[PDB]
C-alpha cells in the first residue's frame, strides 16, 4: 500500500506479526539470545504500529527487505559474532538482501535441544505461556533457517493447543508426549520435504518439476481444464523456484498471489475450496495445499479415444509433444487419484518411449496400438506390494512388524551402521501405519509421499557415510525409478557375518526399567546384530531365538534377584543360539 509494514501488519494481524518477525531474525541472527530478538521483536512492532496509526509516517514508506537488512546491520556485534555477515551491510539493498540469503547458516553448530519434564514444561506453560511458547519457537527457527516461517508459525499453534489441553488433564504425559512425538515427526517430514523439492527442481530439472506438477494438480483438481491444470502448474512452478532460492518476503507474496487467483476462479478449479478461500492469508494457501481430490466427473470417455485409435495422434504428437504428453498425464491423473504421481509419470515415460520408436514405423497404428499392455505390469507392481506389506502389517503388529522390516533389510546390504538400520526399519515402519491405515483409495500416494523423504534421508547419510554402491546406485538412480530399485534389492550373499562378541549381546536388568521407546530400540539392535553375526539365518531360526529372548527377560523381571538372572539364564541362551543357528 503507501506503507508495506503497515499493510501486513493489518492483514497478518499483531500477535502473527510479532511472531513471524521473530522468527525471521531468529533464523539470521541464529547466534543472538532470546531476549536479543525480543528487544528487536518489540522495536519492529511498535515501528510497525507507528505506520498503522499514520500510514505516511517517517521511514514507513521503506520497503520490507531494506528495513529488515537496516535493523540486521544496527547490530553491534555483527561482526564479532557473524563476522564476514557484517559486510552485507556495505552493499547496496538488492545486493544486502541477496548477500544476507547466501550468509545464513544451516548447519548452526547449537547443541540437541531436550525435551524437560511433562511437569516443568506444563508449569512452564501455566506461569508465563508467552515466553514460553516464543522461547521454543526461537530454538527451533535458529536451528531451522530454512523451515518456511508461515509453517513453523503453524506448528507453534499446534504445540500450544497440545499444552493447553493435557496440562490440564489427569494423565499429562500420557496425554502430551504422544502429540508431542507426532509433532517431532511431523515436523521433520515436513523439513524433509521442502528440501527434497528444491533440491529436486536443482537435479532433475523445471521440466520434470512440471510434469510433476501435472500429475498432483489433475489428481486434486479433475474437473478443471488442462488449459487451466496447465495455467496452475507454470505459476506453480515459479513459486517454488523462488521460494526454493530463500527469501521468505519474495515466497510468501508468491504464495498468496497464487492462492487469491485460485479463489477467484474456484468455479473452475475445484468445488472443494469452499472452506480454504474464506481464511485469512496465513492460512490461505496452505489450507490449499491441504485440499481433498475434488471428485472427478462421472461423464469421462477414456484414454482409448484420443490416444491410441484416434488418427492425428502421432501428429499431434509431433507439433507439441510436451504438451501433448502433458494431456496424457492430465487424462490419466485425474482418473487416477489412487495413483502415485510417480507411477504415473512411469506410464506417461512408456507411453512416451512407444510413439517415439513407433511414430517412425511404416504403419504407427500397428506399432502402438497395444501401449496399455505394457501400463498394466507397471500399475500391479505398486499395488501388489501395498498389498503385500499392508496385510503383513496385520498379522503382526505395527512393532513386531518393524521387526520384519528390520531383519530384511540387514539382509540386503548388512554393511550398515545398526544404528542407521533401527532408524529405517522403524520409519518404514510408521509409514506402514500412517497409511495403511487409509482406504485402498489414498494408500499408494501417501505411501509415496512418506516412502520419498524416508528414502532421501537415508541417502543424504548414505552420500555422508557411503558404503555399499547397490544403495549409492537407487540413490542416483532416477526420480521414477529411485523406488523400484530399492525395492529390489536382494540379499546379499558377499556378507562376511560380523566377528562374533558377547557384548553386543550382553543385557542386564536395567531394561526391566526402561519405557517402550527404550526396550524396543534395544531388543531391536540385538536383533540387527543377531542377523550380522549370522545372516545365513532363517525366520523360524529368528522368529525362535526373538522368543528365546523375549519371554526370558520377562523371568529375570520376575526373579528375586536379577543381574544374575541376566547373565546366568543368559550365555546359556547366547550357547544355546550360537549353536542352534550354527
Ligand atoms: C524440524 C522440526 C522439528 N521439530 C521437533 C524435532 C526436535 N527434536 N528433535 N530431534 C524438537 C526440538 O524442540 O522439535 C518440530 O517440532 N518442528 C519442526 O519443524
Ligand atoms: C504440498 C506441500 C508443500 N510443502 C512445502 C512447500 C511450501 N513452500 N513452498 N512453495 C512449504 C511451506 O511450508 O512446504 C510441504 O511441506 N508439504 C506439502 O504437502
Ligand atoms: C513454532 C514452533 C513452536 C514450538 C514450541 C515447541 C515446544 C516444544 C517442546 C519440544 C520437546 C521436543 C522433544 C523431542 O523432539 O525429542
Ligand atoms: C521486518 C520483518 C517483517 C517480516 C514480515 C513477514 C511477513 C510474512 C508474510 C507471510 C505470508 C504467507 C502467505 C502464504 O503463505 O499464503
Ligand atoms: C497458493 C498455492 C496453492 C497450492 C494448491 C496446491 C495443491 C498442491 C499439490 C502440490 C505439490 C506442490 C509442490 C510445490 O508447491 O512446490
Ligand atoms: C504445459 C506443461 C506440459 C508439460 C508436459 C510434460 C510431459 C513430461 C513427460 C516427462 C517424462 C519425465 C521422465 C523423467 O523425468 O525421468
Ligand atoms: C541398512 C540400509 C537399508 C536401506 C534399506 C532401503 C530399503 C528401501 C525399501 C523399500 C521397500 C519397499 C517394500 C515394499 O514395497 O513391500
Ligand atoms: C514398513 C514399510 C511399509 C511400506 C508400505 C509401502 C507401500 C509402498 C507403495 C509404493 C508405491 C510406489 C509407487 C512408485 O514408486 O511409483
Ligand atoms: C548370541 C545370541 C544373540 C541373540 C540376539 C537375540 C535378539 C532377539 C531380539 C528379539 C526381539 C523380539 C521381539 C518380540 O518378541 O516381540
Amino acid at each position: 500500500h503507501k506503507s508495506e509494514v503497515a499493510h501486513r501488519f493489518k492483514d497478518l494481524g499483531e500477535e502473527n506479526f510479532k511472531a513471524l518477525v521473530l522468527i525471521a531474525f531468529a533464523q539470521y541472527l541464529q547466534q543472538c539470545p532470546f531476549e536479543d530478538h525480543v528487544k528487536l521483536v518489540n522495536e519492529v512492532t511498535e515501528f510497525a504500529k507507528t505506520c498503522v496509526a499514520d500510514e505516511s509516517a517517517e521511514n514507513c514508506d521503506k520497503s520490507l527487505h531494506t528495513l529488515f537488512g537496516d535493523k540486521l546491520c544496527t547490530v553491534a556485534t555483527l561482526r564479532e559474532t557473524y563476522g564476514e555477515m557484517a559486510d552485507c551491510c556495505a552493499k547496496q539493498e538488492p545486493e544486502r538482501n541477496e548477500c544476507f540469503l547466501q550468509h545464513k547458516d544451516d548447519n548452526p553448530n547449537l547443541p540437541r535441544l531436550v525435551r524437560p519434564e511433562v511437569d516443568v514444561m506444563c508449569t512452564a506453560f501455566h506461569d508465563n505461556e508467552e515466553t514460553f511458547l516464543k522461547k521454543y519457537l526461537y530454538e527451533i527457527a535458529r536451528r531451522h533457517p530454512y523451515f518456511y516461517a508461515p509453517e513453523l508459525l503453524f506448528f507453534a499453534k499446534r504445540y500450544k493447543a497440545a499444552f493447553t489441553e493435557c496440562c490440564q488433564a489427569a494423565d499429562k504425559a500420557a496425554c502430551l508426549l504422544p502429540k508431542l512425538d507426532e509433532l517431532r515427526d511431523e515436523g521433520k517430514a515436513s523439513s524433509a520435504k521442502q528440501r527434497l523439492k528444491c533440491a529436486s527442481l536443482q537435479k532433475f530439472g523445471e521440466r520434470a518439476f512440471k510434469a510433476w506438477a501435472v500429475a498432483r494438480l489433475s489428481q486434486r483438481f479433475p474437473k478443471a481444464e488442462f488449459a487451466e491444470v496447465s495455467k496452475l502448474v507454470t505459476d506453480l512452478t515459479k513459486v517454488h523456484t523462488e521460494c526454493c532460492h530463500g527469501d521468505l518476503l519474495e515466497c510468501a507474496d508468491d504464495r498468496a498471489d497464487l492462492a487469491k487467483y485460485i479463489c477467484e476462479n474456484q468455479d473452475s478449479i475445484s468445488s472443494k475450496l469452499k472452506e480454504c478461500c474464506e481464511k485469512p492469508l496465513l492460512e490461505k494457501s496452505h489450507c490449499i495445499a491441504e485440499v481433498e481430490n475434488d471428485e472427478m466427473p462421472a461423464d469421462l470417455p477414456s484414454l482409448a479415444a484420443d490416444f491410441v485409435e484416434s488418427k492425428d495422434v502421432c501428429k499431434n504428437y509431433a507439433e507439441a509433444k510436451d504438451v501433448f504428453l502433458g494431456m496424457f498425464l492430465y487424462e490419466y491423473a485425474r482418473r487416477h487419484p489412487d495413483y502415485s504421481v510417480v507411477l504415473l509419470l512411469r506410464l506417461a515415460k512408456t507411453y512416451e518411449t512407444t510413439l517415439e520408436k513407433c511414430c517412425a514405423a511404416a504403419d504407427p497404428h500397428e506399432c502402438y496400438a497395444k501401449v496399455f499392455d505394457e501400463f498394466k505390469p507397471l500399475v500391479e507392481e505398486p499395488q501388489n506390494l501395498i498389498k503385500q506389506n499392508c496385510e503383513l502389517f496385520e498379522q503382526l503388529g505395527e512393532y513386531k512388524f518393524q521387526n520384519a522390516l528390520l531383519v530384511r533389510y540387514t539382509k540386503k546390504v548388512p554393511q550398515v551402521s545398526t544404528p542407521t538400520l533401527v532408524e529405517v526399519s522403524r520409519n518404514l515402519g510408521k509409514v506402514g501405519s500412517k497409511c495403511c491405515k487409509h482406504p485402498e483409495a489414498k494408500r499408494m500416494p501417501c505411501a509415496e509421499d512418506y516412502l520419498s523423504v524416508v528414502l532421501n534421508q537415508l541417502c543424504v547419510l548414505h552420500e555422508k557415510t557411503p558404503v555399499s554402491d547397490r544403495v549409492t546406485k537407487c540413490c542416483t538412480e532416477s526420480l521414477v525409478n529411485r523406488r523400484p530399485c530399492f525395492s529390489a534389492l536382494e540379499v546379499d550373499e558377499t556378507y562376511v557375518p560380523k566377528e562374533f562378541n558377547a557384548e553386543t549381546f550382553t543385557f542386564h536388568a536395567d531394561i526391566c526399567t526402561l519405557s517402550e521407546k527404550e526396550r524396543q530400540i534395544k531388543k531391536q539392535t540385538a536383533l540387527v546384530e543377531l542377523v550380522k553375526h549370522k545372516p545365513k539365518a532363517t525366520k523360524e531360526q529368528l522368529k525362535a531365538v526373538m522368543d528365546d529372548f523375549a519371554a526370558f527377560v520377562e523371568k529375570c523381571c520376575k526373579a528375586d534377584d536379577k543381574e544374575t538372572c541376566f547373565a546366568e539364564e543368559g550365555k546359556k541362551l547366547v550357547a544355546a543360539s550360537q549353536a542352534a543357528l550354527g
